């Protein structure tokens, strides 16, 4: 990464640890500052309730003077997986990016568009039905079929494992 862009990196992290934002981990790989993992808690009054959502923010080589590409790897219902999401604070939006915004400014925008539905490029069309089928087996999906989940994740895979002991046996 540029000095520049590694310390900027850095210290936004240290910001998140001091100031947690609500709903939402966030941090760097560990071998490559600009590719940041996050995992959104669904909120209670919304079809993502209990729900995780895994994905993550590619900051550019240019970065803090371009947006990162944003994508959601956990299907969802509301974002295609896998893909750039077109975001006010995105890399569909160079024109108008502020260098100063924070990670968690990035992500708490990311968060209140996904509970909005207003569409955009990356957008889908479900069911409140099918959202709450994904939520609720969100968990299982970044504990078994999430490569990316595991290995950034390693810590939250075993929290996933007694939560869905829990929920197997104390309902069978
Ligand atoms: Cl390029
Ligand atoms: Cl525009
Ligand atoms: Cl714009
Ligand atoms: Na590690
Ligand atoms: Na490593």
């Amino acid at each position: 990464a540029t000095k520049q862009a590694h310390k900027r990196l850095t210290k936004e992290y240290k910001l998140m640890v001091e100031n947690p934002p609500p709903y939402i981990l966030a941090r760097p790989n560990e071998d490559n500052i600009l590719e940041w993992h996050y995992i959104i808690t669904g909120p209670a009054d919304t079809p993502y309730k209990g729900g995780q959502y895994h994905g993550t923010l590619t900051f550019p080589s240019d970065y803090p003077y371009k947006p990162p590409a944003i994508r959601m790897i956990t299907p969802n219902g509301r974002f295609k997986p896998n893909t750039r999401l077109c975001l006010s604070m995105s890399d569909y939006h160079p024109d108008t990016w502020n260098p100063g915004w924070s990670v968690s400014t990035i992500l708490n925008g990311l968060l209140s568009f996904m509970t909005s539905d207003e569409a955009t490029t990356g957008s889908i069309t479900t069911s409140d039905h099918q959202k709450k089928t994904l939520a609720r087996n969100s968990i299982s999906y970044n504990t078994f079929q999430n490569v990316r989940f595991k290995l950034i994740f390693p810590e939250v895979v075993q929290e996933n494992v007694e939560t869905l002991e829990k929920r197997k046996l104390d309902e069978l």
